[PDB]
């Protein structure tokens, strides 16, 4: 079982040149609880963004180039990424855009945070046709003193 997890603003924006213009510590907590003790596959740019291995997770990094950090596992293909996760109940694909695009057709679950933020970015979560996906969980949150925007956690499972 392969799952994708992603935080989407408007227009499914997930990434931009600079740090996202928001502070969403609840979404970070959601990402951690949904990824903890699972293998995480990410692309090299997301690996760079994160800065260090996600603790408590087997970290698998996709790059066409040789790896540059022996703390994590580097693979050169989608299939090698999956294989490098081993035999687990659930692989979490944590982005970014090129990685999500390649893993979405493989995935059985999506964990999406829909953030009510108007941002320009160069990177978008893929179109998922909702005839393919059933929303099994939905939880909306207003912005508050810790969270700059309203956001909604959703889990979809593939039909
Ligand atoms: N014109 C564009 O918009 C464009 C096009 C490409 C990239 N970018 C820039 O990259 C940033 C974020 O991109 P992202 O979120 O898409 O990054 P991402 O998915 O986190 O990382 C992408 C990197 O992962 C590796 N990768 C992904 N799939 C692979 C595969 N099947 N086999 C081998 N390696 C694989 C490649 O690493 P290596 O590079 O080490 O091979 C690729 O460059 C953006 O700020 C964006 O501007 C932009
Ligand atoms: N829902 C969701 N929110 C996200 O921010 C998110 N981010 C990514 C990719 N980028 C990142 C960047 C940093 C960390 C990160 O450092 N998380 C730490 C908590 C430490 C912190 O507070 O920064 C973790 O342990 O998961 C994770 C993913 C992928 N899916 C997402 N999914």
């Amino acid at each position: 079982m392969i799952s994708l997890i992603a935080a989407l603003a408007v227009d499914r924006v997930i990434g931009m040149e600079n740090a996202m213009p928001w502070n969403l510590p609840a979404d970070l907590a959601w990402f951690k609880r949904n990824t903890l003790n699972k293998p995480v596959i990410m692309g090299r740019h997301t690996w760079e963004s994160i800065g260090r291995p996600l603790p408590g997770r087997k970290n698998i990094i996709l790059s066409s180039q040789p790896g540059t950090d022996d703390r994590v596992t580097w693979v050169k293909s989608v299939d090698e990424a999956i294989a490098a996760c081993g035999d687990v109940p659930e692989i979490m694909v944590i982005g970014g855009g090129r990685v999500y695009e390649q893993f979405l057709p493989k995935a059985q679950k999506l964990y999406l945070t829909h953030i009510d933020a108007e941002v320009e970015g160069d990177t978008h979560f893929p179109d998922y046709e909702p005839d393919d996906w059933e929303s099994v969980f939905s939880e909306f949150h207003d912005a508050d003193a810790q969270n700059s925007h309203s956001y909604c956690f959703e889990i979809l499972e593939r039909r």
